[PDB]
């Protein structure tokens, strides 16, 4: 239940932390939440949109030896598969705004939108 | 908030209900706990393995036009796709029942335990 800031010292095992927040530059403009659980775990929020409070969020809970990933629009939650492709195109987002070319972080922003609302969540019947 | 009980009283819009709910020859054996919501959706928890209180659930919810659908095995949920394939096999769980012979039954649950364990929410990308 408490949120520390240390992460730019310290070092994890935890995937989402050495492949996505530590390469990722000026994390405090995304206003990251990080916090301890028991210690056995780490639960991280970014918002996408800094400007709009919890319009866009991504969220890892991250425990012993578990990931679960969520993408979270206007209040809508869904999970995804934690893997390359989004730690990556997570980092194209993050590490995209440049006050000097605003659009291009708008595109990269729209780009994660398209794969939020292309989640299915399928079996193998 | 509130909840009802008789899926065969009321007449629905509600798709899990006419797809599934209704066409469950002994609903009362899968212990429901089927809520109504601000009439606009519908909040749906069914007992798969009724022996054993919230090991394996079937939950959905459902407002106006939109239906989400998980399965929770031992208090970790994962969402899965609405879809026919869905339908077909809970009905083919809760319809497989038969005090008299068991093991058809006792197979099929195991049919979505192998189909919950495959879930995996994917976006093109």
């Amino acid at each position: 239940e408490v949120n520390p800031d240390i992460i730019k010292d310290e070092v994890f095992d935890f995937v989402i932390v050495n492949r996505v927040l530590k390469k990722i530059k000026d994390l405090k403009h995304y206003d990251p939440m990080i916090e301890k659980i028991f210690e056995m775990g780490l639960n991280v929020e970014i918002q996408i949109n800094p400007e709009v409070k919890d319009f866009f969020t991504f969220k890892s809970i991250s425990t012993t030896n578990k990931q679960r990933c969520f993408l979270s629009l206007r209040g809508e939650t869904r999970e995804i598969l934690c893997d390359n492709k989004l730690y990556n195109m997570l980092l194209a987002v993050f590490n995209s705004y440049d006050p000097n070319d605003l659009l291009k972080h708008i595109s990269t922003v729209e780009s994660l939108k398209k794969i939020f609302y292309t989640i299915t969540c399928e079996a193998v019947y």
